[PDB]
């Protein structure tokens, strides 16, 4: 006869808002958040509140509570909004894309969305594209590779695999190869590049302190973060420029991308195309290629996992290379190493719900109101829901059907508001997973864990050496 | 009976306020529309309060008449005192262009047959034709890789890289390498050095050098560094056929320069000066109505189809002779003469009167200024039916001194041929691939920063014509 | 009747004076000019007044051929203390170049077999020859393209990428695309950086840690910062070769640092010391005597036909075995003989001597520092008649040739050098006419290494 505690009876984190904000504002981020919300975990248990003086906060890990959590995610499931994105937008009269939306607005922006962005369907039709771009990142790494005495190429992919995102989710989003695959990186995609790291150092900067503060506290962090969204805005808006006078000219009758389908059906005004289409053009460019990067360093780390893939990647080569549209169901085991590298490396790291109705959280009442953030590190890394949570074992996800652990994976979060460009990151990692292991050994000195830093989104601290080895001639 | 020159509407404006305007705003951006607007409301001539020397203004065609038989063996023309300032200062010869009387006559008649005359468009024509060839190619190899078949940008940086090939491999038979390859430092700094000047010299064209030392000091610096880099370039060029040309004289046609110091009828310090008139002066004049024809075209497609079929019946006979271009594209030569009548580059066309004359039944004594203004002469509804109409046909249906963007007489552009060559090339080779489309089909705001050019460059889509 | 060391002439120059132009001036660019001269008052031999330590001049071949028989088991160099200083500092290991004694020597006998010896050599020529072929392939191509069917430009940025990149094939086995491409960010800051650093060298070199100290305290940073960019591309280098090797040791000739690694005779530590001395000190030293081979041919078109003719007729049997260029080209190789005649590089050879000696009828005691003028040595009338004229048959018709140094302590990098020369020039000969306008004689500078004030404006014209 167990009985249900009150919100209070449940551990508070030691730290503090004001200590936090301070701290930020001297060390201009919060680099190390997810080892200290990580140690709280193994201080204070599975679930803890945190006193943001006013509002309810609640943290939790255990896919437990992520299902319980879908539950109460109501016809609008909310999410805590972003202040300094949404004062961007309402300085220079933006409309906001499904990210920063809540309510009716959400709603009807993300059921337009879905169909060409999400859906199987529209995956279909942009896994081709995709493909394209991965089988020439291959084939120009080739290139290099062969001119080499010992037939490989040492080097830092970094910059190789940002390009790759910006133009394998350019010629998806728009039907528009850039020319960055397999060539000199452009002035315009490079100051793209930085002004994303700018935009999110920034976030992090204004995000723990209400407008009243960082108004006088982080005055010229506003000013810097606000030039970071104009150079993103800039970019963005060209994009959409070309393809809006394209169409205007002439509808044309196969795919030639994404954003052509939501202009042609129309169902969402020149403004909410604009808004969603700025969110797909930035948001795939420091997501993608992040986890992208840790599964080549993690295969480079667990040869014997990296050659298992290699196998099930040379047997469906041929039917991959005939129907592209085959890769989803053709590579489980690829499939299985991204699930495996969004558990020790989770680029999202929180799930965020300001839950719409009373719930229980670990024996807790979690009240109306209260804003519920899943920590995706410490659920991944835990040894009681991932046995040996530190090996690379891929195999741990192929016969978990009927095991009950369908929210043990959720690095793209849950239900309706659950990661709009999943389906395109997913296959865009695939790809050209499944074309680097078809011709080359990834190999590495570099055995030492990469040391992840928060800034918005988990990226690594500094990328390893890897050498890329042809196989054939 | 015959009117003084006093008599002549006075225009509003003044020797001083303007000239405290162009010190504040840093150039005169708005000149063409005030020019403009003081005609609809003065009338077709008015006079110019210089506090001193006489000025008038005409915009008629019949003034254009008047004013080429007036013109002396060597007609006059304002001397812009900036651009001899640096020649005076870093001991170089003038050009054509700042030169008056018997030296300029000596220099445009040894000009003329390597440079104007018929016979020497036909031997860099087929230069000039493999740089627009080359140019269609680069962009076809662009549009093809993306899934609409179409490339939308702005064309203006790689049209100014054409002008920049095409008049470089005229002048001295050598390719660059800027025509479907990206910018090189020599010519990016080139073509900023040539704003700056060209903005300069608005800055300091307007005050005498008395005013403007004291005035603008940092202008003039400004200025002259400018001119460092526009003869840095054009030196590099002189000193690469100078020494070719040394220890080989080529048998066949190698460029205009090459012409020029083989025949050696003009002195090394000439020819330079010349020369550096001419590389300079090809890269933004020819650039900014050639992206006027692409922006008309592509507001016209009604016009742009018409040209198309031409350029595709032609297609065929401009392939194995380039040099049938001229009289194979009547109409696309025609859309130029439209370009300019509403776009005109020079916007002014201006003679030192040796001997009074009697322009518009007022007396316009000898040493008075007159200046012809081309942007309202090509807007006069009178001269032109419809003149806000893209129509290339009215220069066929024709039934004399209509079209002047180049001017008249001996004076006249020595440039003319080879900026037409280039237009009529390039247009040609974009016409048999490309559909050029636009949804921007609103006016450009032209600019006047020494030469009339555009405000903004449109965004124009280049689809795939298969 | 040997004469003491005192009885030598003296140089009217003191060391104070010398040291405060180098600090005004920010270096020592006419000394070439300064030392020649001294030998055209004094004689072939003079002392330098070092306020203590005794130091030698000399210009004649007789008196190398002397400081030769001293040399001993391990031939001591006068030590580049702020070269030194920065290894000290940054916890690295002294290349060859900056070792003394039985380290020096352990260090030499493990790098000779793979960099200096006739068999490696035969190894790393076809790798430098596909280097040479691409670099006069790519000028032909852009040649073609002018209706002269010729190109003029200053070639020395092309040089020094082909240099860079000839290097890096021979060191590691590695092509960095820099012939026939745009230069890299890291070619061109490392340029600068080396650049940089032999500036700082002529700045540091003449005046002690401690007058150095506050004298040029700024000149130390700029120097420490010109190592760190030199060090940061070459440990790039060694980074990449180190971490292949490991997983594959290759069965065929990948470079000569793949040599060295898979030997492991020498620590991972003195490997990575004498792989930076290669790395950089191939770049400067062959780029400049190569700029002036193409210069002093386009002022001798004659001695340019006669080059020509030699690598015309050899281009067949050197096209089907590139190892044949250094016996089949003759002449060729006395023109680069011609160059270092006239433009030594290493203007200096130096050695403190172990033990005693006699030079030109001079007691030189053991512990002075003897250092032979390689500028007046080949401008000297009476070893080489009409000294000016660019005359490589002087070298058909004895200690005349040391441009590289003399004994066990000359040159490593001297037969990759030469083939790196030999091969760029082969290629240029076959297919192109050098010409210039520009007759009169470069000034050269001296920054470390004599190199020209000025890069000529040469025109390529094509032949066929
Ligand atoms: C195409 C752009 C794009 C890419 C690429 C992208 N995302 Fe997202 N993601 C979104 C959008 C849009 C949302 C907003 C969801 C909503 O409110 O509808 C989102 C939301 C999320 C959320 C929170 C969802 C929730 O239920 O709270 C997570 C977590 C997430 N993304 C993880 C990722 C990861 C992991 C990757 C790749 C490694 C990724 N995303 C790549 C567009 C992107
Ligand atoms: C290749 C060089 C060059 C090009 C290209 C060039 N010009 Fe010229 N232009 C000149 C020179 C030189 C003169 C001076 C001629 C003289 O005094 O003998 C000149 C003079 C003029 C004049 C004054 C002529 C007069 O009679 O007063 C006008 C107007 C003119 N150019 C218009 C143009 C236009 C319009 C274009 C292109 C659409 C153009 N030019 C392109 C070289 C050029
Ligand atoms: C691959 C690198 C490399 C290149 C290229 C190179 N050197 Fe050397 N050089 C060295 C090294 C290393 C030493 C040190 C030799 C020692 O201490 O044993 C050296 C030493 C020398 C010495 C001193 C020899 C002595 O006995 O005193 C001279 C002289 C010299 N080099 C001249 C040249 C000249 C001239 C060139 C170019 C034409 C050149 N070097 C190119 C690596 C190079
Ligand atoms: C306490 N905290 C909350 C968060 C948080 O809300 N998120 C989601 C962040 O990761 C993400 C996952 N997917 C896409 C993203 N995006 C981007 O990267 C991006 C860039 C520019 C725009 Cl205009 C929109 C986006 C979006 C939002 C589309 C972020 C992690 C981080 N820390
Ligand atoms: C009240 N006012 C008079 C003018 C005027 O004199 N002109 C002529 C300007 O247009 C032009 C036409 N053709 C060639 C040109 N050139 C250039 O663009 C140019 C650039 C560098 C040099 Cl070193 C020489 C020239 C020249 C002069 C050759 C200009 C318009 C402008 N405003
Ligand atoms: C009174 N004085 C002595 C000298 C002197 O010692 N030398 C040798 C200099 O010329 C040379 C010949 N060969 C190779 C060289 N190098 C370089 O250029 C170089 C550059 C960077 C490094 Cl990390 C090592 C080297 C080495 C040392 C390899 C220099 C002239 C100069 N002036």
């Amino acid at each position: 006869p167990r009985t249900v505690l009150p919100f209070e009876a449940m551990p508070q984190h030691p730290g503090n808002r004001w200590l936090r904000l301070l701290q930020i504002w001297r060390e201009q981020g919060y680099e190390h958040l997810h080892l200290e919300m990580h140690q709280t975990f193994q201080e204070l248990g599975p679930i803890f509140r945190y006193n943001l003086g006013g509002p309810r906060m609640v943290c939790v890990m255990l896919p437990e509570d992520v299902e319980k959590l879908q539950q109460v995610d109501s016809l609008h499931p909310c999410r805590m909004i972003l202040e300094p994105w949404v004062a961007y937008r309402q300085h220079r009269g933006h409309k906001c894309g499904v990210f920063l939306l809540n309510g009716p607005e959400w709603r009807f922006n993300r059921l337009r969305l879905n169909p060409d962005v999400l859906s199987p369907k529209a995956v279909q039709r942009f896994l081709p594209m995709v493909d394209a771009v991965a089988r020439d990142f291959s084939q120009a790494l080739k290139k290099k590779v062969l001119q080499n005495a010992r037939g490989s190429l040492t080097l830092d992919v970094q910059p190789s695999i940002f390009h790759y995102t910006i133009e394998a989710s350019n010629l998806a989003l728009f039907g528009e190869r850039l020319g960055l695959v397999g060539h000199s990186p452009s002035s315009a995609s490079l100051n793209f590049l930085h002004a994303l790291e700018v935009m999110f150092k920034s976030t992090v900067q204004l995000m723990f302190m209400p407008r009243s503060l960082s108004r006088w506290i982080s005055p010229k962090v506003w000013k810097e973060h606000f030039e970071a969204w104009d150079c993103i805005f800039q970019y963005g808006d060209n994009c959409i420029q070309k393809i809006y006078q394209e169409l205007a000219f002439n509808r044309p009758q196969h795919y030639t991308g994404i954003v052509a389908e939501l202009l042609l059906k129309a169902e969402l005004s020149l403004e909410a195309i604009k808004a969603n289409s700025m969110e797909l053009t930035a948001g795939s460019v420091d997501t993608t290629a992040f986890p992208l990067l840790m599964t080549l360093f993690e295969l480079a780390r667990n040869p014997d996992v990296q050659q298992i893939l290699r196998q099930e990647s040379l047997a469906a080569a041929a039917s991959i290379s005939e129907h592209p549209q085959k890769a989803t169901t053709e590579l489980p085991l690829l499939r299985a190493a991204l699930k495996e590298t969004l558990r020790l490396y989770p680029v999202g790291l929180f799930l965020e719900r300001v839950v719409s109705s009373d719930l229980v959280l670990q024996n807790y009442h979690i009240p109306a109101g209260t804003l519920v953030q899943v920590f995706l590190y410490s659920l991944g890394r835990n040894a009681a829901l991932f046995p040996r949570p530190e090996r690379y074992n891929p195999q741990r996800w192929l016969d978990i059907r009927g095991s009950g652990r369908n929210f043990h994976h959720v690095p793209f979060g849950f239900g309706m508001r659950q990661c709009l460009g999943r389906r395109l990151a997913e296959a865009e990692m695939l790809l050209l997973l499944h074309h680097v292991l078809k011709h080359f050994l990834v190999e590495t000195l570099t055995q030492e864990d990469i040391k992840m830093v928060y800034s918005f989104i988990l990226r690594p601290g500094t990328s390893p050496l890897l050498t890329f080895r042809a196989i054939n001639g």
